[PDB]
């Protein structure tokens, strides 16, 4: 399989491969002009975030500066708001349901590598799928970890870094982050 | 009452308010002309500054990129110094004392949303004010949570997630960030 | 002793000694510079870097945003890797070696301020000195305190924030950091 196929399946892969290097520049691209956008160029930003993502609802919306890896990989739901300063790191998959509000400074991650040193200087990487549900809230500066699934109606507070599954209708904070609230 | 005095007074607000709406826009007009600054243009970057927020005293110095909501929120006392890549979010009031060093990466909230997930999707937000007083040092990459007071002389170490009063002379570290030893 | 050789030293100094302003303004031109390359400029990057930086080895690459304030004091080793929109503050060294791994959003800190109320209210400043060995991974939204030394092939977890020495072969995470996992 080609080393996009590897990246995008859970495997790990060469990011040095030409494929991926033409796909990050084209991201890195579209990110440039999308930062540059004043910020009363409203439809836009809404047609720049429409090429670069993978997937919208009718409308979103993001403060620059925003970065990402791929663009492609990214699929948000109805209603996105991801406030100054995110980074989006979507070597797989990154989905979003519906309502989410994000914080400034907020960091979601899939992009990992191996922990032995052998393993991660053979420089392979790979990534985990991201999945965040519907109507999340996600406080600033917040950090979410690759393989985490962060069910319907969470919150996140801000600073938390997440680096398990959050159940839906749960508050968690700290690093790691816990449950600390239960809404019902 | 208009948007803009139910936000100003702590009480639920439509941030979509056309008013707002055009405050937000103007404050991101003046943070962009701002950023764009170059290292050497000190006297621009201070008229800017005084421009910007509510008030300030007659020395301040902030790296870019800072990012704000309103910038007429914001209060500074004398010698203000802010390192790298701030943001404040200044939907309430955010009073600072004299004599502030805040590090790079800092993040001070007063912007909160509703916890319960259909009430936060009303799109109604609120917001609590910040305090910080005199002399006190915020580390970088601390972030300072809605409706936070911040005592004179206290110091913040770098990455705290600060989610409670921090009593003047003391110093607070963690997330959730704790008293971790007195000082003076 | 001029304040330049005091803030080397590790010594309290002014950092708005005319010498140091320069020195400072150099950086963040060369820092400007950098920032505003194309994603497609990558030997007009390494050029920059290798101007900007004390030393480093034949290939590096940093993804914009950076700061930093001397810019000389970072010596990097080979094959050095920075994801975006990192901050290192090398008021003095900051020494990194071989196949680092730094994701985005770090912090890496030498800067810092006298603790004690009274002595901080001078507005003078020292540093301390950071040292990174090699095959080491940062994970990104890491922060690095002044002083503290990390070991070849450890792993700062995302979001770790490193108050004390790590050892080789040690996995850390939190705030404060603690050992997680041991490699070796």
């Amino acid at each position: 399989k080609s080393e996009k196929e590897k990246m995008l399946a859970g495997h790990l892969y060469n990011p040095a491969d030409l494929e991926l290097v033409k796909e990050r520049e084209r991201a890195r691209r579209l990110v440039r002009l999308y930062n540059e956008t004043l910020e009363t160029e409203y439809d836009k930003r809404t047609g720049l975030l429409k090429e670069l993502f993978g997937s919208t609802g009718e409308r979103l919306f993001i403060e620059p500066n925003f970065r990402c890896d791929y663009g492609y990989n990214i699929h948000v739901g109805e209603n996105f708001f991801m406030n100054f300063d995110g980074v989006i790191l979507d070597v797989c998959e990154v989905r979003i349901g519906d309502h989410c509000f994000i914080g400034p400074g907020v960091h979601i991650y899939t992009a990992t590598h191996p922990l032995d040193p052998h393993e991660r200087n053979s420089g392979l990487e790979y990534g985990k799928p991201v999945v965040i549900g519907h109507n999340v809230w996600i406080g600033g500066r917040a950090v979410i970890n690759p393989g985490v699934t962060i069910g319907d109606n969470a919150v996140i507070a801000s600073g938390a870094v997440v680096t398990k599954d959050v159940p839906a209708n749960a508050v968690v904070g700290g690093n790691p982050a816990k449950v600390i609230k239960w809404l019902k």
